């Protein structure tokens, strides 16, 4: 492991990629319930019991509930999970309306 921070396969489209597939797919709404999460954890680290796998996302998804700090912070971490979504998802086309870069932000100003 190297200490690449928060870069690693994210260029701004798999930022956007991330953000975008994430939120949306679950609830739409700033966090993502289990189902969604499953597939991220399970996309590195698979054969996770249910009780293995809650305390994974222990402490900021609590039990039910990855926000977006939390689940950026893994997946910037692992380019297996940048892509995961990469892959699942298209980078969002950013030129219609975009909140900041919908990618590296912090206050993501929506049409909503």
């Amino acid at each position: 492991g190297s200490a690449m921070g928060h870069m690693v396969k994210i260029s701004h489209e798999d930022t956007q990629r991330i953000k975008t597939a994430f939120l949306s797919y679950a609830q739409g709404q700033d966090k993502v319930t289990e189902a969604m999460i499953d597939q991220l954890i399970c996309g590195a680290f698979p054969g996770l019991s249910w009780e293995q796998l809650q305390e994974k996302k222990k402490g900021r998804a609590a039990a039910n509930g990855y926000d977006r700090s939390a689940f950026f912070s893994l997946v910037a971490s692992d380019e297996q999970y940048v892509r995961f979504i990469a892959q699942h998802f298209p980078c969002a086309p950013e030129e219609e309306k975009p909140p900041e870069i919908d990618a590296l932000e912090l206050k993501t100003q929506k049409g909503f």
